[PDB]
Parts: C-alpha cells; structure tokens; sequence
C-alpha cells in the first residue's frame, strides 16, 4: 500500500462538541454526560487576557452568564467549578451520544487526532504529535480554542488535549481534560517561550521502518554501530537519546522486516551525516518524527 | 495560525458504511437510502481476478449470495444490478442515517477526504488529491475497497471516489459512485499504466500564498514575469500550463495578500530554476501540490 498521515474518525468526538459563549467570548466545549468542559479563559474580555486573576474573575460569574449551545438547543448551566485551566459547567440533560471515554495526560513523542472546532461545529480533522517541549504544531483560528485531541481504543475515545493559546513562533500549546497544562505555560497573553524542540528519534526510525516496507528502501546500508556510537552522534544533530526501552517498542517491526534496530540506526546515522542528497522517502524530503512505533503498526495492519 | 492538511469530518460517512460479504471476498460498501454501493470485483474469487467476465459472473449470483451487514445486523437484499464498474445492491431498509448527499465527479487537481474502511468499519481518514493522470496517493490494504472519497457542503455531503485497485507504481485508482474509472484504468488484476503525473500549478500557488499568510516570506521576490514566459518555463519542470481561468481562482487570494499572480509566478519561477537550497516553507522541503485554492480560503476563515 502506501504511507499516509491519518486521522481517528471523528463521529463518535463530533457528537460532545458544544458552544460555549460567556459575555462576549464564544469558543467550544466538551459535552460528556451532564458536564460541560472548555477553557477558563472564556470569562475574559480582551482587556484581562493581558493579566486575568480568575479566581476573581470567575467570582463576579454565575450559572446565567454561561450559554451552552448543542445545536440549536440551549442547555441550562445548573453548576460551575474552575480545576486548574479548565473550566467545568454542569447541566441539567446528560449527552445521549457520550461515548465510553476516559481521560489521559499523553507524554512527549506520542501522537493523537485533532478536531478542529469552531462555534461548536466541526470544521476539520488532522494527527497531531506533542513534541518535546510540550508544544504541538496545528491549525488553529480565532474561536478554535476548546477543540479536542483524542485517540480511539476500538470503542473507548481517550480524551487527551484541549486547545487553549498560540505561542510566539506560531506552534500551539494547550492543557489536558483536567486543565494541567503540556510544559510551562499560562493562560494569559503575555510573552511566553518554548524550549528547545528537539527530534523524536523513535518516531523516525519507526517511520523508516513503514518506508522500507513500502519499497523504498535506498537508504539502506548495510553498515553498523553501537548503541552508544548512535546515541553521540544524535546528540550533535539535536536527536532524543534513544534507550532500551525505545529499541523494545521497536521490537514488532524490527523481527517483521528483518532489520535490526541497530541497523536502522547507522542508515539513520547515514542519513543525518551525509544529507539526502535531493532524494525522497515515502515523498519527501524530510525526515518525518509525527509517526510513532503504534501508527506505523496500525497503518500496516488496518486495526479499524 | 497554522497551516495542515485537513480532512472533513468523517461523522455524516461513517453512518453510510457497511460490510459486503459474496462468496469468500469481503469488501465495504455504502449504504445510502434502500441503496447500497460497492465494488463490483466483490463477486470475483482469486482466479477470475486475472480475466473476469463479470457480466457471466454476476448471472450466476442471486440475491442470498450477497450478504450485507450493518454492524452486527444483517440486511436483506431484494434487488441487484451493475452500473460500469460498481454492483448496486437494493435493500428492504433504508438507511436512518442517510445525510442529504450528491453523486458528483470530480476534475484533476481537486481534493476530497478518504475513509478508510475495513469489514464495514471505519479506520481512519485522511486527504487526497485526483493527480493529473487520474490517480491517487492514498493508504489502502486488503479489503479497503468500498471505501468512499467525499467532500462535505455544510450539510450536504458530496460523494465522488471509491477505490478499487492499486497501479503497479504503488498509487491507486478508483471510480465515480457511477461504476465510472477516473482514468483509463479496468477493474482486472492485470498490468496497468498510469500517464505521467504531472504538478498541479494552481495548487502550489495557492499554497505558497497559505505560506506568505502564515509568516513564511523568504521565497518572496520582487521579479515579475508574464503569464506566457512562466507558461514556458513551467513546461520545462513538468508544471500544468496555467490559463487565465486558473489566475481567477486565485483571485480572492491576490487582492488579500496584496500579491499579484505575475508576481508571485514568478517567485515560483526562481523556486523552480534555484531550487530551495536546503531551507523550508511550511516545515516542508518540497513544494506541495496538494491543496487547491478553496482548500486555502478554506483554513485560513474556517467554514466549519
Ligand atoms: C482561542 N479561541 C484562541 C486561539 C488562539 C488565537 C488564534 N490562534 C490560536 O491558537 N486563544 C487565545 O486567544 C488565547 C487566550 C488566552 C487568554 C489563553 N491567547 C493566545 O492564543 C495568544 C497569547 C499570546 C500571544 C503573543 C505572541 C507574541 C508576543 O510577543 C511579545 N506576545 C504574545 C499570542 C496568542
Ligand atoms: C480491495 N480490497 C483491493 C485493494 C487493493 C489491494 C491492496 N491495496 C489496494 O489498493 N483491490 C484489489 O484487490 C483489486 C481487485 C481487482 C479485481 C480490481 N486489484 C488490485 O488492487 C491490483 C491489481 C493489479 C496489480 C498488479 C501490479 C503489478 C503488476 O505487474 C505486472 N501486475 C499487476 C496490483 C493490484
């Protein structure tokens, strides 16, 4: 077949989303069961973004100044609480189209499907990757903030990422369903930074490994090198360490193709020392880390 | 904000979706209304796949040949015909979640999203472009036929692909909800070309403007360049000839960047004979072709 940047189907995710409007502020909730989650900073005019006390902000709200929007259909707010970045509204009708679903904090490499939201009607859907400093690179416009990242367990929906602010640089930061957020940022427009953006090695040899069973396969060497030999040589060209641990994850697509880990690792070597040289893998001309070990396994196998 | 390739909710598609079993094939199917739709080649064993006679294959099956199932229910079929290359299947219910849709056929260079199905369920979704010579560029396994290509208008969803096969080359090909190919291809396991694949100049404009909105300028010159002297050098690199209907619909894109279509034809130009000397626009080392001038307008006000 062929290697493609896929998304979860989004049906069972575009039946929770809602419109939450404060005051003037609108942007998208979340409806499970009878609670509605979506950013706190929707009880902010343009002039508190700047510097927003929440707690006395949220303090001077009640129930009324919430309107929840399913459609064309107004839900009533009969409660409200504010857990960390995410503000939390309870209403009186429970969601006939809630799926099982749970909520998880996904780590640095993994990946998930955005649905991207606006007025609580869903506009798109694309995977996004959370990169190591915490950010993620997305689409997103004014009114977007609310939209949701999950991932799909055959019939679970795992609830993973709420969108909340853009950065400087243009890449995109947001919290967890608990309203923790991904790195060291704050809900307030002011200068916030970013680490360092490294590259998430695992995601490349696993995206390496869907190449050579697609049939590109002319940068494989047949040379070699060491664990450590490799580790050194990512280090200089901004690479994540790559453990054990991340050699087992690979383990399912080293014994089905028939290369060794430490193999993919000198063509990676290769690739890193010596360029490209105007070639292409899978299509491009870059080297891709938004592919984790379980995409790539999913996508060569159809686990539907 | 930024810019990603986006594909449409899949919700309204995924409800259409079933599971065509004949004989021992097993492919997908689409259930629209008391009508189901799905690849005509389900009717074939491994053998017939070489040289089929499908009008001599299909006299032989009646309608308890063809088992249809929605989920775990199974649906009666009452009638059945062909229509060029997809087997239309009547059955006693009609679809509860049939949106309000449209059969149309799609022209090269415009985009669609792909559900890719296995056993009537939903895998993932993804985007697609019809490549000059016909063909796509998308991810299909065993038993992926039946899956449907769409485009979505508010509420009304615009069907206009499903897959059948795969080109030697690795792309793939399929037909209009109406049995017809794109393209000069037959349903038959044999060898098969596709024409040279030529680059949609359209589409790379339009995603260089995306870029020029998004903050990346350093492509942008000052050189101009009349419509004929681009023309010529666009033959030259395998680029589509670019007429005066193409430069307006980029119109709407020219008069809110502030940039003429000459002008940027001509950036193009130098991007072409210069190459790109390592650099990226969009994080991408390629110039993409993929995402026509409605697409841009499309992300950049978020129709949702
Ligand atoms: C939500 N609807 C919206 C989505 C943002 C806006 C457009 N694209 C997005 O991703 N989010 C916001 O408006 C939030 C609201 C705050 C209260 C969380 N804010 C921002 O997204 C935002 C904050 C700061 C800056 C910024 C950039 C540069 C700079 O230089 C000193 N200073 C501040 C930008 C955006
Ligand atoms: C449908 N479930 C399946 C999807 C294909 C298979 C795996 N990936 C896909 O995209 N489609 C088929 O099996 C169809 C069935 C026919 C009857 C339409 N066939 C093919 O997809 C197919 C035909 C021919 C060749 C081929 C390649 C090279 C070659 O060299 C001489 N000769 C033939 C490949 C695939």
């Amino acid at each position: 077949s062929g290697f493609r940047k896929m998304a979860f189907p989004s049906g069972k995710v575009e039946g929770c989303m809602v419109q939450v409007t404060c005051g003037t502020t609108t942007l998208n909730g979340l409806w499970l069961d009878d609670v509605v989650y979506c950013p706190r900073h929707v009880i902010c005019t343009s002039e508190d973004m700047l510097n927003p006390n929440y707690e006395d902000l949220l303090i001077r709200k009640s129930n009324h100044n919430f309107l929840v929007q399913a459609g064309n259909v107004q839900l009533r707010v009969i409660g409200h609480s504010m857990q960390n970045c995410v503000l939390k509204l309870k209403v009186d009708t429970a969601n006939p189209k809630t799926p099982k679903y749970k909520f998880v904090r996904i780590q640095p490499g993994q990946t998930f499907s955005v649905l991207a939201c606006y007025n609580g009607s869903p506009s798109g859907v694309y995977q996004c990757a959370m990169r190591p400093n915490f950010t993620i690179k997305g689409s997103f416009l004014n009114g977007s903030c609310g939209s949701v990242g999950f991932n799909i367990d055959y019939d679970c929906v795992s609830f993973c990422y709420m969108h909340h602010m853009e950065l400087p640089t243009g890449v995109h930061a947001g919290t967890d369903l608990e309203g923790n957020f991904y790195g060291p940022f704050v809900d307030r427009q002011t200068a916030q930074a970013a680490g360092t953006d490294t590259t998430i090695t695992v995601n490349v040899l696993a995206w390496l490994y869907a190449a050579v069973i697609n049939g590109d396969r002319w940068f494989l060497n047949r040379f070699t090198t060491t664990l450590n030999d490799f580790n050194l040589v990512a280090m200089k060209y901004n690479y994540e360490p790559l453990t054990q641990d991340h050699v087992d994850i690979l383990g399912p697509l080293s014994a089905q193709t028939g290369i060794a880990v430490l193999d993919m690792c000198a063509s990676l070597k290769e690739l890193l020392q010596n360029g490209m040289n105007g070639r292409t893998i899978l299509g491009s001309a870059l080297l891709e880390d938004e592919f984790t070990p379980f995409d790539v396994v999913r996508q060569c196998s159809g686990v539907t």
